């Protein structure tokens, strides 16, 4: 599909068997999904934005559907205000920025 | 052009006369430069982000030039880690996310 950005490119993903609305984000290098109490083994990061840095949970091939799209890749859980599909999984995707 | 996301989407950016790196921000409602000296008046205001608030100068109507092409729209100058490039200026250059 082609998403206009004259509002957020929020898309339906499927994540750890929940459907949540998530933005895809071309200025985010990483995936990172707001809090959830998931299973696996993790490690801890730290990430870095606007207003400065969350502290969060680092899953390695985690699989989601963004949209219809299959994908696997690293996941970031914590305290974010909105989930956020980043380069990891976008390009996983197809997708691509155009102008 | 059609930017694929393997790496991070920086362009060069022309503002206030200034070459820039920019990165083209899909998940950025808002274009937000780092500290800077931009002509005019402007106005405080404050944006939030992963990590938090950070106070910022908004300047409106200013010119600037995105990877050869022209925006004239809203900046707000202030501590940000990364010059992005967000909505209100990615429609101006008719940019859409396609996969
Ligand atoms: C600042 C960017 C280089 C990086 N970020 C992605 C960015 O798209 C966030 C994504 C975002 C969106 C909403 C809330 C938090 C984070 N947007 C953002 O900070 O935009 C601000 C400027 O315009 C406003 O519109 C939305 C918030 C404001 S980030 O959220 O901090 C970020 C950093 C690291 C990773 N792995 C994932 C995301």
């Amino acid at each position: 599909p082609q998403i206009t950005l004259w509002k957020r490119p929020l898309v339906t993903i499927r994540i750890c068997g929940q459907l949540k609305e998530a933005l895809l984000d071309t200025g985010a290098d990483d995936t990172v999904i707001e809090e959830m109490n998931c299973p696996g083994k993790w490690k801890p990061k730290m990430i870095g934005g606007i207003g400065g840095f969350i502290k969060v949970r680092q899953y390695d091939q985690i699989i989601i559907e963004i949209a219809g799209h299959k994908a696997i890749g690293t996941v970031l859980v914590g305290p974010t205000p909105v989930n956020i599909i980043g380069r990891n999984l976008l390009t996983q995707i197809g997708a691509t920025l155009n102008f």
